[PDB]
């Protein structure tokens, strides 16, 4: 595999988003996913809805604000037969009734594969498929407060993941990192993005949770 992969760099990545005050990471990073996928296969990058997830995936397992899972996005996307674009079903940061509406569709899977708990496997799927969604160990005041550098929490865990993310690379400093978009605007890390620490003993569980949709 590549020794470096940088996906935004072939427009694979739409710019960073803002979840706000509501637990919706899941949904932005399945769509984070999907916009992937669905360049892969169009060449066409069009922003998703991440509202049209929040209030419409709960018999998939979604809990909107409260809580999710980015395979559950998937498998709603697959159920519902379509997911509106982001333009056409507007982001509210608070959960409100399912207003899907098949006209606006601009989306869609067939599934979804869930990688090997191997940094080595996510190395290989981030090198062939594109950007991946992830689970990592955010639970600590240093990705709070993160600017700079490549994140490395002592503390990490890789097995209490909380927060769902999507990985667009990896590469060296002049050491090594995986190139992480987050969802918490573009005045977080740097310019929403953080470079996590990579071959570290699957640092914060970054590998334990990662997969991609298949559109
Ligand atoms: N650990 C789990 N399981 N809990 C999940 C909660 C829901 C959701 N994610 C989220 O909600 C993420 C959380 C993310 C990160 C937060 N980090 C921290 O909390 C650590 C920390 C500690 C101290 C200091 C600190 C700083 C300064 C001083 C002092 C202290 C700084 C930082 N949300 C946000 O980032 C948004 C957020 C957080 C707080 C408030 C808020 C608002 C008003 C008043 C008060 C607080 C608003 C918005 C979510 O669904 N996350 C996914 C992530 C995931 C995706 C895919 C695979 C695995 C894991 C998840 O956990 N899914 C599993 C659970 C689930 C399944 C189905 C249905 C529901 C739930």
């Amino acid at each position: 595999a590549p020794r470096s992969v940088d996906w935004r760099e072939k427009g694979y990545v739409t710019p960073v988003k803002n979840q706000g005050q509501c637990g919706s990471c899941w949904a932005f990073s399945a769509t984070g996913a999907l916009e992937g996928q669905m360049f892969r296969k169009t060449g066409r990058l069009i922003s998703l809805s991440e509202q049209n997830l929040v209030d419409c995936s709960g018999p998939q397992g979604n809990e909107g604000c409260n809580g999710g899972l980015m395979d559950y996005a998937f498998q709603y996307v697959q159920d519902n037969g379509g997911l509106d674009s982001e333009e056409s079903y507007p982001y509210e940061a608070t959960e409100e009734s399912c207003k899907y509406n098949p006209k606006y569709s601009v989306a869609n899977d067939t599934g979804f594969v869930d990688i090997p708990k191997q940094e080595k496997a996510l190395m290989k799927a981030v090198a062939t498929v594109g950007p991946i969604s992830v689970a990592i160990d955010a639970g600590h005041e240093s990705f709070l407060f993160y600017k700079e550098g490549i994140y490395f929490e002592p503390d990490c865990s890789s097995e209490d993941m909380d927060h769902g993310v999507l990985v667009v690379g990896y590469g060296f400093e002049s050491n090594k990192y995986w190139l992480v978009k987050n969802s918490w605007g573009e005045e977080w890390g740097m310019g929403g993005y953080v470079k996590m620490a990579k071959d570290r003993r699957n640092h914060c569980g970054i590998a334990s949770a990662a997969s991609y949709p298949t559109v």
